[PDB]
């Protein structure tokens, strides 16, 4: 699909840089016609068919197609798309409150419940995010009594219409499920593993699989080499550990689903 090729600078003024990704830079911006504020994600296009630099148009279009389906309070929403020779520019809802990690169990579950609601939305649409990790969990406004989380960064996300996708889809070693590490078929279940990692870090401030090098982390993930350290998890409830234990499970078929996680006694009201 082709996107708007007028100069984005004719319709928007860009501000401070918000953040980055590989082959992407995110800048604050303001639409001239409404005065409304957005985040402009500039994604660098591949210059040739065989190039390693930049993002292939197939990958850019997938991210855009998924974003267009999404309207939920816990997920970032897409406003407009522009392009030129160098970049595709996604005009995205501005999420200004920072990364969530930037805790009591009540406070953790408060944010975790919103993450689960957002992932429940995506999985209901057969969308696997595949990139879930703390830096992709943002706060809309951190000055409100009840801060809203928004899931961001759909750059790895895929529709799973067959129940699994066989592709090389590989995120950050600390957060990827064993089936990603092992290059096996992937599905919504990989997101549920990442949720278990996030939950472990949310409660303890420690990363369950993190090794001294990337290969060590990957090896730890594939072997499910983690434990709840007493120093970190003393005074953490047994139900909280139960919730994590049922997510960090090598066999994707045995892992809790998003529906299971919402009915788990630690989460369920
Ligand atoms: O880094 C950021 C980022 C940093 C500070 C605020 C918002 C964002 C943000 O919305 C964002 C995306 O939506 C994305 O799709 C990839 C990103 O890297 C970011």
């Amino acid at each position: 699909t082709v996107f708007r090729q007028e100069n984005v600078d004719d319709y928007y003024d860009t501000g401070e840089e918000l953040g980055s990704g590989q082959f992407a830079v995110v800048k604050k911006c303001r639409e001239k016609s409404t005065g409304l504020q957005y985040a402009a994600k500039f994604i660098k296009k591949r210059r040739t068919k065989s190039s390693r630099r930049g993002v292939s148009r197939e990958d850019i279009e997938r991210e855009v197609s998924i974003l267009k389906e999404i309207q939920h309070p816990n997920v970032i929403t897409l406003h407009e798309v522009y392009e030129n020779k160098t970049d595709v520019i996604l005009i995205l809802e501005l999420v200004a409150g920072g990364e969530l990690f930037d805790l009591t169990e009540e406070e953790a579950t408060e944010f975790l419940k919103q993450i689960l609601n957002g992932v429940y939305y995506l999985h209901s649409l057969q969308i696997a995010h595949f990139d879930l990790k703390p830096e992709n969990i943002m706060l809309l406004d951190r000055n409100v009594p009840k801060p809203r989380i928004k899931i961001i960064d759909f750059g790895l996300a895929h529709k799973i219409d067959f129940g699994n996708e066989f592709k090389n889809i590989f995120g950050t070693p600390e957060f990827v499920a064993p089936e990603i590490v092992n290059y096996e078929p992937l599905g919504l279940e990989a997101d549920m593993w990442s949720i278990g990692v996030i939950t472990y870090i949310l409660l303890s401030g420690a990363s369950p699989f993190l090794g001294d090098t990337k290969q060590e982390t990957l090896a730890n993930v594939s072997a499910v080499n983690y434990e709840f350290e007493d120093e970190y998890f003393s005074n953490t409830s047994a139900l909280a550990k139960d919730f994590i234990r049922r997510l960090l499970v090598k066999d994707p078929k045995k892992r809790m689903t998003i529906q299971d996680s919402l009915q788990h006694p630690w989460i369920k009201p």
